[PDB]
């Protein structure tokens, strides 16, 4: 069966769009996730919602209960996560207003858990090691792709996502070390999300909308929150447009095979005694 | 009005330069600061000392609380810092010895609180995302270079500290890959003081002081805490001159609109419900 | 006198190799060690042996007491470390199953104590700034190469180990940025364990065993715990053919003069009061 979790910056909560909601606070061996899931179905395909930041923003990135958000939506069966993300573009051509469909990540993170299998709990037994060759599901993101050309929407099918710690903005000696590091957008969540995601066997996926270009211009305003919530504020029609076209394909897709593959990756990822 | 705190290896305490001289213990909402703030006059502008690493230094550049010296010197109603600070040069032309008027910085630390607003106090309430693209005042570091080269000494008006966490010096390896980065001085403890600064709606500026090439080049001794010491001392007056003659200026220059931008920046980078 | 401590990898423990065996429990000041040290001798050398990940694997590299197995290695009177670890080929020439005898390293880890100065301890006073230009004992380096080369084994003399945080393997894009770094092999526990065998002044070396090449080739599948687990199985003779023919020569060599040396780089690492 498909069920998508769906992370973020969407009004997709609900009434028009949201078939049979349900609000549901979780509580996970990890503690709790950032709010109550939202329950529901969109375009008859099952569907679980879940603000990153809280009920009207309240935690920093660094803070966020990235390993409760994603426990709790295996749980409730999500077979996928497909999330959206602001972030800051680190070239040119990634224009505030872009999506960028990331495949690849870099970790500047440091304070922050990035598995379950931590020592602490029975659900997760084990040390795990998760290939991370691949961090982002393959077919997903072609459907990204697929979905945005036919909706004329501008888009770059492939990136490299830098995740900060935070939550600061960089300095701009970092923002240009990052353009050498060949780093395409810049934010302060995707990880150690979809690390997480890929040890819990579901398949993830991230829309990220550029919101910014930090601060590596010479001649411009660098980055600041009334900046990014205004653009966010613009642009937000946008990702929420490709999810509701997206989700009905990812609902009448094959997706057996792909799942089983990530199960065995996760399975085989772990070391009991 | 202004107010100077000064952090750092400064005898300005005091007798012949500070007057009016009071210590004070204080208790912030982030827990204790380094040591006693220093209170009183140099040369009748209102000046708050603060020893970095404590009462003869005791405490590792990580475990500093930088939380507790930011907000207490903003609550004394400091409108500007000015530190000092030791650093390891990473270019031949900036010699032991040699002043850097620092202008970015690459966050190497790993462990460190940078925000007031970590979710805990009702004195900094939301999540504050404080812009970076440049870190330090520029009409202050302005007033060290006009003089430095008053005085004569060998400067140089720009430069990247990279802050590594430590306590360890840095390998050979890591002292190449910042200097292929892009930076010029290295040190323990620029990030988070000046992220926090900003936060506070204070105008912060760096003295760094090079005391050695740390451990790049092949044919001479890495560095030491030895060599890093006897550095120091043969050096401290330049920085303890260049304060002298700064002061002065500060007081008697144009502050409320740089305060003002710096008070909007510092309000407008936080988030309420 | 020579005492190795050895940890790693090893099936060194026992019967045929280790005289006069003792499985001894410790409790330091910093906790307790990854697992029991095993004593004995090999070759009519003093040998202290030590499994990293503990007794059948169950910690993660993240939370490996660093502090405890150093510290204890160093109290059953250890002049010398030489350590195994597993890593991934950065560069073609390196093919799995090839030790590298690393030299450097590069600093990926975030949450990791590093010192056993941490203001904790009365066994540990002061703040210690150890240095990192060499972190790896030079004459040890060479008996490990001589000998390699005595064996026939394929082996490369110098070496850049990047240490990053884990459990996670890297994405691709952090493969391809440590390779433009210049890291060689990649691993999770060299930082911090050489950081504290120079705090405790001992001879510390390490053998690493390249076992994949982690994820930086396009068209072969990248690395996993299974493959990492069989190359392993495959090439463990050789690390342990090694430290047999290595062992014997520490115990009959002049080491007076490189132990005072890393005696006085420690002792005058630290500052009291
Ligand atoms: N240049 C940049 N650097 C790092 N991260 C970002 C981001 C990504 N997030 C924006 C956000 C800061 S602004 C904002 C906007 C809406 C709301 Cl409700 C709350 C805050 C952080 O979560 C990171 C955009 N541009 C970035
Ligand atoms: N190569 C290098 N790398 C990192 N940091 C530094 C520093 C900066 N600080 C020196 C100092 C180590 S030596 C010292 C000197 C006086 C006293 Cl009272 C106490 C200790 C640390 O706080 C970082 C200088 N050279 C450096
Ligand atoms: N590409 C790579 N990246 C990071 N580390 C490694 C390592 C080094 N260790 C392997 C190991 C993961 S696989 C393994 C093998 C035997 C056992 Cl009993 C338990 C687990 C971690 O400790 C790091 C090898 N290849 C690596």
């Amino acid at each position: 069966a498909v069920k998508i979790g769906i992370i973020g910056g969407t009004g997709l909560d609900d009434p028009e769009i949201l078939e049979g909601r349900t609000e549901k606070y979780v509580d996970t061996p990890f503690g709790k996730p950032s709010d109550a899931l939202i329950l529901g179905k969109i375009k008859n395909v099952d569907c679980v919602l879940l603000a990153r930041h809280g009920r009207q923003h309240t935690i920093m990135p660094s803070k966020v209960n990235y390993q409760a958000n994603i426990w709790a939506l295996k749980e409730e069966g999500c077979t996928h996560v497909i999330v959206t993300t602001a972030c800051g573009s680190l070239r040119e051509e990634i224009q505030p207003g872009d999506i960028v469909i990331i495949d690849q990540f870099i970790d500047r993170t440091t304070m922050r858990p990035q598995s379950f299998y931590d020592g602490s709990h029975s659900c997760a037994r084990g040390v795990c090691h998760i290939p991370m060759a691949e961090p982002f599901c393959p077919k997903t993101r072609e459907v990204l792709i697929e979905t945005a050309k036919k909706l004329g929407l501008r888009c770059h099918s492939k990136g490299t996502m830098v995740t900060i710690e935070g939550p600061r903005f960089s300095s701009r000696a970092e923002s240009f070390m990052f353009r050498t590091w060949g780093a395409d957008v810049i934010n302060m969540t995707t990880v150690p999300e979809v690390v997480l995601a890929k040890e819990a066997g579901i398949c993830y996926a991230s829309i990220a909308m550029a919101t910014d270009y930090d601060c590596w211009k010479e001649h411009e305003e660098a980055v600041s929150v009334d900046r990014v919530l205004k653009t966010l504020k613009e642009n937000a029609n946008k990702a929420k447009s490709l999810l509701l076209t997206t989700i009905p394909q990812i609902g009448s897709t094959e997706w057996s095979e792909t799942l089983h593959n990530l199960k065995n990756m996760a399975q085989f990822s772990v070391l009991l005694p």
